[PDB]
């Protein structure tokens, strides 16, 4: 289509996302830089804390948007739902733009607030973990994103975007970070990966960026399929 | 307005808050001192543990004081709801006093049960990080409180596990910047008991930041 | 009174408790040794882990009992509920015995798996931790137990005219938490008992004079905290 | 009763399990190597993080299935339910095969990815630990599995399972059991990593990770008799 401009109710939805993806990148990267600025060892929340920031914020945010926009906060979630015709192309694109914009903004106030540490320690930016190759990173993003989007589909509440459960993704995000943080820093979310690439602006991070789009999009589509066979 | 002194139903609500905010500052600062007061590199709950004490106690307390007073435990929550024509001025003020009083009470005891450790380690009071500025602290309190009050509004059900979390999360980001306030009574209580010039000097941030975050919090649900 | 020795239905309830309090002391003290027994820097689940074992097991166990016997797992919970007369004297006593017995068994079952570690690493006992005095310990047990029993009262519902054990999920996640939280504040003070059976079981198995000397605190503190709460739910 | 293959409404269920047990062994062992590899003091997730990966993934996965396959992800869960004729022998066997296969794939997906560090750190496979004997390990698997299956039975419905309980019921057992047996309680989970890691010591201990959970499961089931 291309004529779904049903006033008020939607150019709102795209703003529900915005503000959402914003406080998502804030909190998390606000906690990922918190990590490293560490003068003393075993004195921060630790990677476990980082994993919780990501999972816990997706639980909180999907709870808050749930019946307003649906609660995507993530272009690969939007893409999976699109690829099932559970949303339209126009809504999908509007959402993805609002998410990528919000993401950039979040890793901004982080920047201001926290200067020096932001460019001193990875900048929440996602690059391939020293040691593994691009194929491994990609594979880990695929599977990671599959776990997320498989949970979302089952998190689809049938009562024309659908509602979404949260404690499940809360967890479905948390879990993937526990496995995936070492290898890539864990993305599973093209807007999250894009935002910090824009703000951190490093050649190495831009070089790896394609993985954080292609891996999640594939993992997401593989979901619509698992939800096609069955 | 003097429009209310209701037989039961309210001079109770202000007591639901009291006792609530009390065990809130107890538990937490009771856990913020028994980490600092540590001799085993690792053995202390871990900042992560502190963050859980704050989030987990707000989950428990809002659960208990849910249908009994609105479950505020926090003047910035009360203020947001007030600025929402969801609470009256008189109730709001009574709540904030009951919260600030309960908060003071919480700490005092911690500092009786363990005067030494408490005294020797910053009294769990909320100050400014030893490497940033007042503008950053304020900004971090604003945003932090926005995350909390935005969750509360959506946590209206004409309610817990969400704030449990909404508090927990903000502490994970904010503990290294201010100590994570987002709660003027929590910040006031330990300033009263710890009584340090540096902590009193920064105290305004823990009122103004949350009140602002709350007000932009009230209104985001205005353009939605 | 004395007639609720109702075939099946109850001499079962007292067994629901038993088996419960058993796997409670197992898991936890099974995790309190499994930490104290380290060699590598920060290689144990962490005290945070211990706090979770206690809170998380009370969530799981109250979930499993609930509509099978109420889900007490704790003489101070039973005592608070008794002091509201919503569990008769006879049921109360039967519960407390079943809890204290189960507790001994659990722990014992650990000293049985990790004979060596156990003793030499603290015994999973509840004492006064170096530094503080008996008055502080008592105060911390009182308040700690108040937080627990206040949560329980509010964790009570007028829901069972039809069925429970399978109802609109909540009742356990609150205490899960209400136990977890108190351990985060109280572990450094007296390891946190808030549970006379939990404190009794490991005192029986560990059998140290210092732990027996402090034991009264783990009965009197929780009973007071329970009554204080069990009163706050009258004048509230 | 074997009169059951009725096209789709099942050769699917056995695939719900497959894909489930797969991402279960992935995530976890993907996090168990992830822990063990990290150099730095207080770096990776922490044993606490590992315990969460196991518990949290069973919560997520039982949430995603259950309502359409029962949500077993575990031969000892299937076995307990079988003893309590709430499942047939044929379904039970099909499930256990699908779980053991998925597990191998998951473990085998972990390795041919982060192999270097992988092979260096016990493949995350279930073993015994320098401190306790076989009797202790077995006892700890029995009891551990009892806690799990007792929760499952109560996690049953009159209308299927409710997760946050097992989420937790798995998490808790790992906090107690990781030191002694790196926590088992799941024959497919133990089998998968034994197949991929392929060490003589791990194959020697493997029987414990079948017999312990099966006993713990039966004891639990039979608790739905005298209860």
């Amino acid at each position: 289509d291309l004529g779904e401009l049903k006033l008020w109710s939607f150019w709102r939805a795209a703003i529900a996302e915005f503000i959402a993806t914003l406080l998502f990148l804030y909190i998390t990267v606000a906690t990922v830089i918190g990590h490293s600025k560490e003068t003393v060892v075993c004195g921060s929340v630790g990677l476990l804390g980082i994993a919780w920031a990501f999972g816990g914020m997706i639980f909180v945010l999907v709870y808050c948007t749930a019946g307003i926009s649906g609660g995507h906060i993530n272009p690969a979630v939007t893409f999976g739902l699109f690829l099932a015709r559970k949303v339209s192309l126009l809504r999908a694109l509007v959402y993805m733009i609002a998410q990528c914009l919000g993401a950039i903004c979040g890793v901004g106030l982080v920047k201001a607030f926290m200067k020096g540490p932001y460019n001193q320690f990875g900048g929440g930016a996602n690059s391939v973990a020293l040691g593994y190759n691009k194929g491994t990173a990609l594979g880990a993003e695929i599977i990671g994103t599959f776990v997320l989007v498989y949970t979302v589909f089952s998190a689809t509440d049938p009562k024309h975007v659908p509602i979404l459960a949260p404690l499940p993704i809360g967890f479905a995000v948390f879990m993937v970070h526990l496995a995936t943080i070492p290898i890539t820093g864990t993305g599973i979310n093209p807007a999250r990966s894009f935002g910090a690439a824009v703000i951190f602006n490093s050649n190495k991070v831009w070089d790896d960026q394609w993985i954080f789009w292609v891996g999640p999009f594939i993992g997401a589509a593989v979901a619509a399929a698992y939800h096609q066979y069955v």
